[PDB]
């Protein structure tokens, strides 16, 4: 019942940038809710403080392979090449990283309204997720899987790469909920 020593996170960005710099957040933006919705990530705002993870690795594969999917429909539609590449990062947490069911009852706890605050099931509810809060330093960074699809002849290419600037160290999530 500890909190996980190892978490993973599906990155478009490959090692020779990650392993080197780890990951940054988008920004300064430490609202758990925005955060969790999607509303401060890629498709949003893109200033969240917050790098998400899973330490459910098959949580990061149903990701990559939607991603991989979704590249391969673009194309039975027409305005596509076929070709993706991803990557799943195994990253070792800390004290930095902290679980995001616990950090989003937190929030809404405190601050919410009453939307999905009170019938708010464990599977439901951002289960297994862990936002690491400002950066997951390269350090932190073990390995990475990069899946390759080639969309013209649809082979799948699935390999494996170690950092060498990984630190082996004793730590685990963070057990107490995100707050500001
Ligand atoms: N990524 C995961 O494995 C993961 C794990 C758990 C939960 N989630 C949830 O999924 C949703 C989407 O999360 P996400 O982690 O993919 O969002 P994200 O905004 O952190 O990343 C999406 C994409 O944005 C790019 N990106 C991210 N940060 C960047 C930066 N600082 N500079 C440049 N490019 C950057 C990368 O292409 C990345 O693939 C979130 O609501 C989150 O809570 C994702």
């Amino acid at each position: 019942g500890d909190p996980p020593a190892t978490v993973y996170r599906y990155d478009s960005r490959p090692p020779e940038d990650v392993f080197q710099n780890g990951f940054t957040a988008w920004g300064n933006n430490d609202n758990v809710l925005e955060h969790l919705t999607g509303r401060s990530c890629q498709v949003g705002s893109s200033n969240s403080a917050f790098v998400s993870t899973s330490s459910s690795r098959r949580y990061t594969e149903v990701y990559l392979e939607h991603r991989m999917q979704e590249a391969v429909e673009a194309e039975r539609a027409g305005r596509g090449t076929g070709h993706f590449i991803g990557y799943i990062y195994e990253v070792r947490a800390d004290n930095n990283f902290y679980g995001a069911a616990s950090s989003y009852f937190e929030y809404v706890d405190t601050y919410g309204d009453n939307a999905g605050r009170i019938l708010a099931g464990a599977l439901a509810t951002y289960q297994s997720e862990y936002l690491a809060h400002r950066r997951i330093p390269p350090e932190n960074i073990r390995r990475v899987t990069r899946v390759y699809h080639n969309g013209i002849t649809g082979e799948t290419t699935t390999t494996e790469y170690s950092n060498a600037r990984y630190v082996s160290q004793q730590t685990r999530a963070n057990p107490n909920p995100y707050t500001s």
